[PDB]
């Protein structure tokens, strides 16, 4: 019996039960309740506050979580990070009053704010420098107008709330957002290695087919050798003689990021009623 | 022209509409209003309350219906279940309050409240039992405490409600709450078989192809005789060469429940880049 | 750089951003903001009123929009439609009190209210007609109760909001609310022709594709001829054989207009496990 | 201490905890929890099923509840009726498809659907007529159109239900739904008589009052007999000096539905500052 | 019988209803329903849209409404303003981007958005400037960066939604936005003179009373002279003799905006237990 | 100009906007934007996050903030309580597994989970016992579950969290969670410490009105000595003469938890229609 901790709430929550379903799991029942029990694959689910999940993992009875890559940076937690798991990314940057042209050095026995006050100490330490950091609940743009602090440090999304408020990045980045899954530290007894080995197998086949997708396509024969050449596939194209004996269909996965220029070059050798089909689950 | 009853609320609304949605039926425009006709498939849908749905088959003009199997122990309509539709289901217990060992015979004479009088009453019969129901529009847990009942009669989930309010589930389970399409009784007139008949084989065609997921996968020609036998699919394998000439590729419907043993036998082969493909509709 | 106008509320906005993210655009990261940028498909998406999304276009710099074409009528701008979307669509009505028998002649020289102002005054226009045309914000159907018009027109879904007022439409219909890409006129220079037929390229393919359903079924051999007449697909059928050498496994485009007609054919000559699953994007 | 039970939603529940909180208890904390417990003034309030308070307090532990005075007719319990509060007033009708000319006797033999059928077999008994009277779970206007029966009986507000439906309704009207206090009969042991009483009190204190307004105006002593005969009070007027001796403030309660004229009367003799003030609670 | 139109949503929505019951008129049952119906005071509420209300008043049969003051310069309705009613008030300025120094006349000849176009117009007119003035639907901010317009005009509130678009206000300000009872013009029969200057004479009431409070408080007689200077009250204040012979009570009505410094002075000369009541209406 | 900081969401938000409304300040415009300015008073509003609101007055340029006497206790800020605001209160306890008899002297050595952990850390010290401290975001009652601490310390409510995860409070009682006012400490220039005492005795005029009701009600002078020991009032109670000559009114404050029994005095005596009105705010 595993038990996985799940962001209750927050930017997290959906693509986290999202990932979990395409792996097989049992979908939460209603938002209301915080557990889930699926009997059939023999794991618990708890549905947790995000900043406290990576505790849970790294001190408690939890086999696994699924957080923000800076939420573990700032927990302390002794924890294995296992996959990214391909969204929920941002930078997190030391941020101050825009037209004062701020270096990282600046910081050195100011006021700095944040919600993620380890992580940020433990950055300014490696660096050589020494300022008192200010721990904050939330939103912490504000405390530089309201003068609690010089700067502050929080994760950044497109910059919205920084020029909201008038404050401009600087210096090297920080341990960023992605969403990751953890796992707990220790080998217990066999047993429970095999079924912990399962469950990242598991979500390792929807982090790795979620970057791809299925071309389908008819193509002349005449065609087939270039065609063969422009979607190799995995392994090696599927090849299949259609009705009218000029003509083969032809599978491929091929790379999201890859398709409209693979497909434009298909039809330019001649080919036929492209498809392109999501994938959710591939075991490589 | 059909008319079909759905749940226009509860646990039982979306699921419903999204299995009517994958048998290619017209889906609730907004969920506002409270009909839906579908014009190219001459059916016209109606969103009512899930309780009355049985009496709407039973007594009314409705040809069909989605509900509770529960719900049609409780109308006494007289109503065909043509199909169990895979979702919904729950138990349905007595109950009376933690640490007295209540047994079935200990009913006898007492006063048991429930929204489901005519289900209780049914049951207690059969088994030769007298007793006092009480009809409650809802929540009937607190009944006890409040001093309106001595034991309930309700749908258990996971014993969340029972637990909160100091109850113990005991005796014999009830008719539970599975999700069923019921059709109407009677045979009319041929021209009205027909159009009824169509339909369900459509939800069957949804029924049935919810169990299974499409596997696709590369596969060494030395494994192919091993491959075949692991993935039998509903009448034989489909096997479509791959460029490369030692190689092919495999296309299997197999069990939802069967699908991970399946995989790790596949790998254990020789087999590569195994995909995994949700069915909404088959034909068997 | 292309930017591009989405509806950004009411009953185009939900399908607007769907039919966008199966063209492979990224989706809106939260319902609150009002610009997502597409750094990998070189696309700015901006959500606007519905209303002036022909405006935006026609007068301003962006290259496409989603919008009704009713508000392309009504707008005045000049901008080319260069799809229609397949939602949407409703008629566009003259309506008056019911009991009078009301014709077009009638209209001369009366008041007649509308959101669509300039769109009525063209449609009279060209067929002779003078009279009053009274702009206003929206639900124009109690304008006539409360004596400012002596008549409307307005879109029609089916008719609730007449019925509900005691109005009854007539005449010739106008300019219907289907959904449309439409794309600012200009010829600009070729290096950004193509970037703008590539966007429509893709849009089409989502427009295209999504009228058709992917059927797969197995079919014995000695019903192959039958089978091919009548799954000709858009090219010609795929033909695989299975395990069982008397076996075949059949692929084919069918329009999902026709499917459920198709499947009684191929039950009727012996195919078995007939398969059907949506496609999403197809480049003929 | 004392157990009162109160609506939990419906439009009874606002009004409900509105008129607690005058007569001075502790109002609901937060929404989501369903029970109250007032240390200082020894009562516990349970947010319950409207259609069930009239049971809870017949049938259980409860004191007092608040509910419809239909909802008392059809419970069948034996509760006493305290106190009509002045709100949630509304008729209740037999009805019938528009254009028949539907008299009380047409219902004999015919099917009749309600979500009150004792109350409506009740009715039918005294007036010795006998149909089939259907139960239905909520919103019976439907099963008209429908065929589950010929007639319906409900609540009417302004009819909006029925004229939607193309329903009329016909004879004479049904108990109502009037919100009242009631009370579980059973004397009891006076020191338990004491405790009820007070509660009544004080509610009936807020039903009181909450049909007046106190008038305050300053008055010439030249037109103070006037003034006097305009509004005599409850016992008689309030008259105080004003620093300037030719004139005087008048104090009085006077009914609302009466407020306007009085003023109109009292501008006309001379009176400046017409005040008018909200009474909450009085214990005349 | 009088019909009176009411914002049905919008910054406008609340404080209308609430200025409407406070002059005693029926509360709007509930939000989803678009009229309210007051059999006692023989007047019927109808819930339009805020851009509408001044077309219904002057060409429709409505004889009030309340809207904002902008909304009436835009209409073009000839209608009568009645009263201001203390609320909704915000500048309505031309907007341009930032660092560029607009003055009014560098709108000759230039491109001006805005969703009140007949308002701007006028004011462009009488200052003897001529532009193009384009009609959007709504959030027009956004159409400098859009490349609509080079200027836009709009209500401004503190001024967010300027600098959020990087726009500065320039110019003489325009119509503003505060709340108004409007009225239709013309004199009809007497008899329907007398129910509108009651009406008139009710809201009246409220925005009069609505500008004072009602100060209490405990005085010595010695310091009665002083006391009365301080607060004078609308006619004089009253005067009441405590139980105490050495004390009186003084009641008198006194400016919100004066309510602090008066009870500071009322303080220094030995008034004590100062109460502060609400005025919600006051015919002078 | 005084910045004031006020929760923006939680149980302490609405009760905190309605006392600062009834000392007179301007209410938040729309619960989106998150600073009021309000010019006439010469004060700005800020709504911040409940737990940092002790920082920003502490460390920041706020001169006033309301939060929870625990989040002052657990922010080591250096602040003035300067009132109790009469809600919000709540006790703070240890709480560990039922059924094993738990006090004080066990938690030496364990591991305790809070949200508070500078109140525990200081609580724990000042009682001679080292334990270690666990920091968690919110909800700690499941961290016993699920392994990460062996008991936790938390604000209680009726304890509804505490029995639903089997969990029983011991010890004496923490820090609790009553509204206050806080100040920052510091003297700054006389003509700033004139605007803060100006603050503070405003909201203490609705602190201490808010403990009492005004009772007005008609007495006979035969009882008139009786009734004036009865309500003595804050200073003696008003009276003023009927027109009726053998009788009075009489005025007088008194405390809200006294009501009831004075009530049934003064009617004892021969009092009648004895009125009861709410004190938002008195300046003793
Ligand atoms: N043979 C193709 C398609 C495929 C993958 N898996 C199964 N079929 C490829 O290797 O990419
Ligand atoms: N031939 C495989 C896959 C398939 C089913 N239907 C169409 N193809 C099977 O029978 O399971
Ligand atoms: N060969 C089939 C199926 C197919 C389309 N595209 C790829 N395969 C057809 O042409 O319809
Ligand atoms: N004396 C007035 C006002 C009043 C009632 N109660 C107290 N004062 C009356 O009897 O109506
Ligand atoms: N006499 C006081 C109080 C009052 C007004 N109206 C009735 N009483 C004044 O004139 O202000
Ligand atoms: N005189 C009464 C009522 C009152 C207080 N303040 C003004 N009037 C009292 O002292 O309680």
């Amino acid at each position: 019996m595993l038990r996985v901790a799940v962001p209750n709430k927050g930017a997290l929550s959906e693509p986290a039960t999202e990932i979990l379903a395409e792996a097989g799991y049992r979908r939460r029942t209603d938002s209301k309740d915080l557990t889930v029990i699926d009997p059939v694959n023999n794991v618990e689910f708890f549905f947790l506050r995000p900043k406290d999940i990576a505790i849970y993992v790294g001190s408690g009875e939890l086999d696994f979580g699924i957080t923000g890559r800076d939420l573990v940076c700032d927990s302390g937690a002794q924890v294995r990070e296992r996959l990214a798991l391909g969204f929920g990314s941002s930078s997190f940057r030391y941020a101050a009053p825009a037209g004062r042209n701020w270096t990282t050095a600046d910081l050195a026995g100011m006021r700095i704010a944040t919600a993620y006050p380890n992580l940020v100490r433990k950055d300014l330490a490696t660096k050589g420098i020494e300022a008192t950091v200010i721990r904050l609940d939330g939103a912490v743009e504000i405390s530089v107008q309201l003068g609690v602090a010089d700067a502050i440090a929080d994760v950044v999304g497109s910059g919205r709330t920084l020029s909201q408020h008038d404050l401009v990045a600087f210096g090297e980045p920080l341990c960023d957002s992605e969403a990751v899954l953890i796992e707990r530290a220790g080998t217990d007894g066999q047993d429970q290695t095999e079924a912990r080995d399962q469950l990242v197998a598991r979500v390792q086949g929807v982090v790795f087919g979620q970057q791809y997708l299925m071309l389908d396509y008819d193509c002349p024969r005449s065609a087939l050798k270039k065609a063969t050449a422009i979607t190799p596939g995995l392994e090696s194209p599927t090849i299949a003689p259609l009705a009218d004996p000029d003509w083969v269909a032809i599978r491929a996965l091929v790379p999201r990021r890859d398709v409209n220029g693979i497909m434009d070059e298909l039809a330019a050798i001649g080919a036929k009623a492209i498809l392109a089909s999501d994938i959710r689950f591939c075991r490589f």
